[PDB]
């Protein structure tokens, strides 16, 4: 095993464990110190200001099993303090009949038992589990835990009857699953329920999601309310909250809805944040945010989603949301999105973003796999003055439309994300920053036109607006990680109204994914412009590339070049003229971020273990 | 519920939890604190020379489940305290994926892991479980676990390769059975495979069974060896010790072998007590003892049987156990025997008693369920001068015969059994003691003819000696727990050669077991005699009734009368004539016995609970 970057990749399956630790490894985000990591969970703003991130964590290994809490804590969203308790970085781990296959996904209730924070969680038994398995009651429950210590450690509540779990039996029969509590107040369903609690006697002010399906009959989000104030035993099933069809698709720009509906949350939003009121403000909107399964042929089968609703009552005291308008969170290898309430009328969200090396073939030689996405802000994002002839407005798809009194102009509402501005001026602060001057693709514009300053390792941030005409068939866009053999390259085509991130070149290593991504983006265009504007922002962190546009598309994806010197970036032109020109404007490099983990050396490996020959025996965990 | 035990019960179902906690609850010997106890097991004598009992145990509950160890220490067999640790009196408990089913029987490798006294137990993880069920390979494993605090605590190694558990592939398909590992120096296997290590590589101090069975082809007892010596992790497996017939019986004095063993061990012998021998001495007899079931109609279809063997040697470097002769442990309602070494050259064997209440009417209103039996020298018995006349004696059943040169005597060879000195020192000089004038019974003998001092309580010893002609047809014994509507008549019967205990009367609450107890009595007759003489030794202890006759022949059972004044005992008479007498001599009460666990109020419920509806989702345990 040669790590000569100099030279071409050797056959590196002949590497030991952990010797591509650094290489490929971000260091401006969030990841767990080493191994296996997925789904971030148990997310809350402590009592001192500081944000608590747990993760579903498998120390030493390399694939998923005996799942547990990961933690760590920022009081900024992007410098990082691990844990450290007699676990090591775990927090909640399998240690009872009842969660003993895996501690999955949980969510907090600020004040909970004995007024202290409380995760409720998917605790897992034995038997088989998963949406295209024949699962049984009692497989996957919902439990408590409580932290005096402001989540060093937490304590379970005891196994049995009044006691843990505290959700077991199944709301209908056949689930194909039933995971992921999120727990979460709300005045506008508290409002909705009022005149109806006599029927189902569930007064308490926490309602709580869990996340499943039907066999054979699609997806559910199933709705449960907190039985009584003060109170965290009884949780009272109402109904079910979101029901689709199996694999059913709101079209293009929504994805699919698959068979099964994982890590599903609840939120209220308008234009500035999160919004708090019971139905009175007339500028916040409902979302459900949920991944779902088994509805995509390739990003491990799983769609991260978002949809707009519109709460009704049923006659037996429960909510139907009906869905308004549908959309897709982020349209590359991300999944497992989790949202919390921050201060400021603020909802915070942030997935989890896996690797591409679906057969396992460098694993154990990377000794780890999976980071965070970047920290979202969640709010209403709304367009005015939108021109009546954007073209597929009215097909009202991930938006809504609200015509002006005089039809000449409109209003559009969709969901919009950004990067929560903490980590902005963080990252912009600890680079070296390099404004650059605007450049218009025309007929002279190279393919690939490096910046006037370049990179100097893999952390850095981009941004551009590209002003293109609203005839245009020219593509523009940025290429990353680049040398003259490797190179990414992030296309927009308007025409297409596709941004992609072509990847055939990423990466001299052939067996990492090669795919190339796809967005959908809606240049919303503006009454009296004579052009449409894309405006992009793309982190370079390690292996991760994540893309911002407007505010509202997010794409993350992974690419591994070998290479010492494929760090280089630039603008992309394909198809611009004389006449059809594209205007280059705003563009910035921040090179370097922020080392996210200050305390951590470069190497936080340990090693990695095999679990024996009894892994295969007890069937549950790959072992390794 | 009235508990006016002055007049008849009522339905005594209507009381509460544990409200006949004490009402026939054995106070003089080894019981858990409250709840449901099993097996004893992590049996070995500590540095300071004190006993370190463990048992099979599931506090506040009344049926076996979540099955931990539960642990007291002693200095003198009798006197007991509890260990009182973070799970109270529990220092073993499922805890990990291996063993989160139940921490099963285990034993004592008194200088394992770093020095230390190390358990090698049972680890159960999920799966069917039985040996009437379809078990697989994994779901019964074997672990190690070693203490640095005396038992106080003990420390699991850690899961996976390399690590726990350490025997976990099935040596044979089809098992009916994996587990309690029994962990046993051996001089004698040691010289006889010294020859063969070349063939195995196993050439470690300590040698490990493992009980269980083959699918429709009977028992088996597995016959592992430590690889290397003063490194536990490597068992090498080197063939079945014990094979038996699927349910194949030696013949009457020798129970049946059924279709899978369990608690088994293997121990070496003289008269003198534990003998450690390479084989040099002539006078020590290898000895294996052992459960069975699925073999008997009763008992919970359980039999605690023992064989002496003669060990060939395998061309594989394997040993063979020959049955040579083989007989039963304890002929009542007990099974489970464990036997552990002791200074000065001793075995010493412990069993459990289990309740007579198998459909579990009255388990909840004791609030517990199960004690020891006493504790039990092992020996070989030697009688000297038998008359070649003594009926039956050539069958040699459960014993071996060898002729004088001349023929006119025999010297007959078998197990013997007697509770520890310790023992009956404490309890003897803790009573009221009444030695009791010798009583002929005759013509004039009463059916029943109380002692002339009398119990005062349910806690009392009795011993007689009773000479019988050689041709009697008279029987005689002793009634015990005895009012004029309530008793138990223990009776043995020279002609049949049966000793049993009639129930019939045992107690008005009709919902206890009421069948006759019946063990094989072999009057070894003397050379010269003119008689034949049973030495009965008789326990009383709450409902306990615990037999023991000439130092070899064993019967615990249960009475639980319901009147107060049902405690009296004396002589019991049948046939006996001017001609038939029957002389009974040394006649001996102790009344009161000890105090067995002092520290401990009279009730030590802690109450029961239920482990709610996800017990029946698991299908594990019953859940209360
Ligand atoms: C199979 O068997 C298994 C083993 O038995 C069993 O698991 C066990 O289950 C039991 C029962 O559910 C659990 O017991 C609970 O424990 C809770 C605390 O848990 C935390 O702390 C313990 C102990 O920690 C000590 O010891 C460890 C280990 O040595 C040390 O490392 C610690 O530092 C600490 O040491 C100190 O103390 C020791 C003495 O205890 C000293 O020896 C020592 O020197 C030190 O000073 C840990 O072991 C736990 O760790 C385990 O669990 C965590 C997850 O929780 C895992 O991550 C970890 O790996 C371990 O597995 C853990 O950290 C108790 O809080 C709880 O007691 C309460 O509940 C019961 C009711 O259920 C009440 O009876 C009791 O009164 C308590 O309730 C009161 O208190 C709470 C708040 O404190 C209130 O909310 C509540 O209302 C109530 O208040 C009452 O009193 C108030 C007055 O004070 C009053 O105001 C109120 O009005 C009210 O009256 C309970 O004891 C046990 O932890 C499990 N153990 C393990 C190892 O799993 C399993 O379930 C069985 N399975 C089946 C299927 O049956
Ligand atoms: C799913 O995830 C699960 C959770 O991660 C996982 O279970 C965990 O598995 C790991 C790995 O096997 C276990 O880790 C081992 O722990 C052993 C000790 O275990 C005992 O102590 C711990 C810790 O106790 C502290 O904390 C608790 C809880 O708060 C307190 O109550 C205690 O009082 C104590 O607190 C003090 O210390 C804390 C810091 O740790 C402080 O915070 C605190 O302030 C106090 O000061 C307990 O938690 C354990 O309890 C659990 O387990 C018991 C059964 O064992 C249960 O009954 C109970 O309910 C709990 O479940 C327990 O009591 C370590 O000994 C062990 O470390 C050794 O092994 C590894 C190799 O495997 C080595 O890397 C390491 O070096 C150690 O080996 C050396 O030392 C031993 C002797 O000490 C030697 O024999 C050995 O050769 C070696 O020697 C070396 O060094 C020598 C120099 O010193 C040199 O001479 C030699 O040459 C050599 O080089 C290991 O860390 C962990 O316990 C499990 N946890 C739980 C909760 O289950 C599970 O397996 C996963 N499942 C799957 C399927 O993957
Ligand atoms: C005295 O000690 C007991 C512990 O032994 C302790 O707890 C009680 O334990 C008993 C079992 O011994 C439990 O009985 C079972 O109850 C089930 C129904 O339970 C529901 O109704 C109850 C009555 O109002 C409620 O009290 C229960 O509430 C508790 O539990 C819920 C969780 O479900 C919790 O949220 C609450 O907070 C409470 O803690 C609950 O709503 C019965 O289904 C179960 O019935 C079976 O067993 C009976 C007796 O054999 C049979 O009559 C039935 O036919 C059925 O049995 C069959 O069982 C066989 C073998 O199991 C099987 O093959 C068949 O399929 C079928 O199941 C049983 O009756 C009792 O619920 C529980 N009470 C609790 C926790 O409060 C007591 O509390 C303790 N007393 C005191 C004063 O301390
Ligand atoms: C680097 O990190 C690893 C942890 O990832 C760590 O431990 C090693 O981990 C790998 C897995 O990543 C283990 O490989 C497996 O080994 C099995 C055979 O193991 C036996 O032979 C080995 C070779 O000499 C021995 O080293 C082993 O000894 C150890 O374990 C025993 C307990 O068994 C213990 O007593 C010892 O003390 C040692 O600890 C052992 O005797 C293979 O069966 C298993 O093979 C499968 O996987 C391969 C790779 O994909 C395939 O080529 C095979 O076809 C087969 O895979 C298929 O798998 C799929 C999915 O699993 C399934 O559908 C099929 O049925 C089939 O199974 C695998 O190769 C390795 O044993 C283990 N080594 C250990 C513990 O020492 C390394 O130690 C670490 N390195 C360093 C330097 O730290
Ligand atoms: C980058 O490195 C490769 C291999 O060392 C080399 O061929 C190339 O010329 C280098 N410089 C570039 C692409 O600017
Ligand atoms: C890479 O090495 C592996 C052994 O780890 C070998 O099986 C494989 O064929 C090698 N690839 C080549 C030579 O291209
Ligand atoms: C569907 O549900 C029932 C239990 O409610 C169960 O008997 C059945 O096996 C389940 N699965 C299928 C494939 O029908
Ligand atoms: C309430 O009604 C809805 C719609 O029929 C149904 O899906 C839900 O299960 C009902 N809630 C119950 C039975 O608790
Ligand atoms: C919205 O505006 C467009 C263009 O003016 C028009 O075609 C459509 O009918 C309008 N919708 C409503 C509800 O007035
Ligand atoms: C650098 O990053 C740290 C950690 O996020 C942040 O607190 C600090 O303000 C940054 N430095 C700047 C903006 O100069
Ligand atoms: C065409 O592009 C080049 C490079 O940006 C620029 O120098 C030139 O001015 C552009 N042409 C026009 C007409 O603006
Ligand atoms: C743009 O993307 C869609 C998928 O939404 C695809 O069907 C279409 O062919 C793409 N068009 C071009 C020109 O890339
Ligand atoms: C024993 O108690 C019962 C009921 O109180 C009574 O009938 C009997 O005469 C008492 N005394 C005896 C049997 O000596
Ligand atoms: C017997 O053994 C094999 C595995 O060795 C297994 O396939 C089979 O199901 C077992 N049970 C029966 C009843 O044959
Ligand atoms: C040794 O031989 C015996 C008798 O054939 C056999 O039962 C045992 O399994 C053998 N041991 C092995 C294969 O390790
Ligand atoms: C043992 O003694 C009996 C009676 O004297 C006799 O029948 C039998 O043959 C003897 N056995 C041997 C082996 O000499
Ligand atoms: C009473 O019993 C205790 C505890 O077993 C024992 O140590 C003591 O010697 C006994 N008293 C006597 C024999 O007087
Ligand atoms: C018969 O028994 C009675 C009571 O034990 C006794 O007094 C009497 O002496 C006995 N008869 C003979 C002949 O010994
Ligand atoms: C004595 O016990 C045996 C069982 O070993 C039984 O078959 C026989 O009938 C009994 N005989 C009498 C007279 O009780
Ligand atoms: O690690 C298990 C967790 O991951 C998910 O499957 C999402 O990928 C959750 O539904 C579950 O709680
Ligand atoms: O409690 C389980 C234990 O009890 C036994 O079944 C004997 O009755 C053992 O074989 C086992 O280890």
């Amino acid at each position: 095993c040669s790590l000569d970057q100099t030279v071409a990749p050797g056959n590196l399956t002949l590497c030991g464990n952990a010797t591509l630790f650094t290489t490929f490894r971000p260091k401006a985000r969030f990841i767990a110190p080493e191994g296996w990591m997925n789904a971030p969970m148990g997310l809350y703003q402590r009592a001192d200001g500081s944000i608590h991130a747990g993760y579903q964590s498998h120390p030493k290994h390399i694939q998923w099993g005996n799942i547990s809490q990961g933690a760590a804590y920022s009081s900024d969203f992007t410098s990082w303090t691990d844990f450290n308790g007699s676990e090591g970085y775990k927090t909640i781990w399998p240690s009872q009949i009842y969660d003993i296959r895996g501690v999955f996904d949980g969510s907090i209730i600020k004040e909970g038992i004995d007024g202290y924070p409380t995760i409720l969680y998917t605790s897992t038994s034995f038997g088989p589990l998963g949406a295209t398995l024949n699962e049984a009651e009692g497989t996957e429950t919902q439990s408590l835990a409580y932290t005096t210590d402001d989540g060093a450690s937490w304590i379970k509540l005891g196994y049995g009857a009044g006691q843990n779990p505290v959700i077991y039996e199944w709301p209908e029969t056949n689930l194909t699953g039933f995971r992921d509590p999120y727990v979460f107040q709300s005045p506008r369903l508290e409002a909705l329920l009022a005149n109806t609690t006599s029927i189902t006697n569930a007064t308490g002010d926490h309602f709580a999601t869990i996340s499943g399906g039907v066999h054979g009959d699609g997806a559910r989000l199933f709705l449960y309310r907190q039985h009584t104030t003060g109170e965290f035993i009884k949780w009272t099933y109402l109904g079910p909250l979101v029901t689709t069809g199996y694999k059913e698709s709101y079209g293009e720009w929504s994805g699919n809805y698959g068979i099964n509906f994982e890590t599903a949350g609840v939120t209220r939003l308008n234009p500035a944040g999160a919004a708090w009121d019971n139905g009175s403000d007339t500028t916040a909107v409902d979302f459900v945010t949920f991944g779902t399964e088994q509805g995509r042929a390739d990003h491990q089968n799983h769609w991260p989603l978002w949809a707009a609703v519109d709460y009704e009552v049923r006659d037996n005291g429960s909510i139907e949301a009906v869905i308004a308008y549908s959309g897709v969170q982020d349209w590359g290898r991300s999944y497992a999105y989790a949202s919390f309430p921050v201060e400021g009328y603020r909802q915070v969200s942030v997935g989890w973003i896996y690797e591409d090396d679906d057969n396992v073939i460098l694993a154990k030689q990377f000794g780890y796999q999976g980071a965070f996405t970047l920290f979202r802000d969640l709010f209403v994002k709304v367009v005015e003055n939108v021109s009546p002839s954007t073209p597929g407005l009215f097909e009202q798809a991930s938006w809504s439309t609200k015509n002006s009194t005089d039809g000449m102009s409109v209003t559009v509402t969709t969901l919009g994300q950004r990067v929560v501005p903490e980590t902005l001026a963080a990252y912009k602060g600890n680079s070296t920053v390099s404004t650059l001057a605007p450049v218009m693709l025309n007929e002279s514009a190279a393919a690939y036109t490096p910046f006037s300053s370049q990179p100097t390792d893999r952390f850095y941030a981009l941004t551009g607006s590209f002003e293109f005409g609203l005839n245009t068939t020219a593509k523009a866009g940025f290429r990353v990680l680049a040398s003259e053999e490797e190179y990414t390259d992030i296309w927009f085509d308007p025409a297409s109204e596709n941004l992609t991130v072509v990847r055939t070149a990423s990466s001299l290593i052939k067996s990492f994914g090669n795919d190339t991504e796809l967005a959908k983006v809606k240049l919303y265009e503006i009454v009296g412009a004579e052009s449409k504007t894309l405006n992009l922002t793309v982190f370079v962190d390690g292996s991760v590339i994540e893309i911002y546009a407007n505010d509202e598309v997010a794409l993350s994806t992974r690419a591994y070049p070998w290479l010492a010197n494929s760090t280089g970036a630039g603008l992309l032109a394909d198809g611009t003229t004389a006449g059809d020109v594209v205007g280059v404007s705003g563009l910035e490099l921040w090179d370097g971020l922020v080392d996210a983990w200050p305390a951590r050396p470069a190497n936080t490996s340990q090693g990695l273990v095999w679990d024996g020959p009894t892994a295969a025996m007890y069937g549950l965990f790959a072992g390794y």
